[PDB]
């Protein structure tokens, strides 16, 4: 069901692509959970996160409504889901830039980092 979570993210990312002029290469970096190698890809990620609501209108992480948010990353599984919740609390504390595109990617770095540490990768 984590698979299905990634599938939802990609649909969202597909509808976000034209408004930040992102490319298929940018989309592929996302599915593969890599850093964004372009600014548009960072903005693509901001657009997705904002649609999830994990990133708010002032470009800061919003961890309220925990389950609804974290399940968009890991699916419904309890052990996984719990870890994502903890990753949210960890990463909501980092310092990020005022630029929302760059802020989304600094959060994404934290997400991936913690996910590797906790075995979600």
């Amino acid at each position: 069901d984590e698979k299905e979570a990634l599938a939802k993210l990609m649909e969202s990312a597909e509808s976000c692509m034209p408004e930040v002029g992102a490319t298929d290469a940018d989309l592929q970096e996302m599915v593969k959970k890599q850093p964004a190698s372009t600014y548009a890809g960072k903005c693509l990620r901001a657009c997705v996160m904002k649609n999830i609501g994990i990133l708010d209108a002032n470009g800061k992480l919003d961890t309220e409504a925990g389950h609804e948010k974290a399940k968009q990353y890991t699916g419904n599984d309890p052990a996984k889901l719990k870890i994502a919740l903890e990753i949210g609390d960890t990463c909501a504390a980092i310092t990020v830039p005022d630029d929302h595109c760059e802020a989304a990617e600094a959060y994404g770095t934290c997400f991936r980092g913690e996910a590797k540490k906790h075995g979600l990768l």
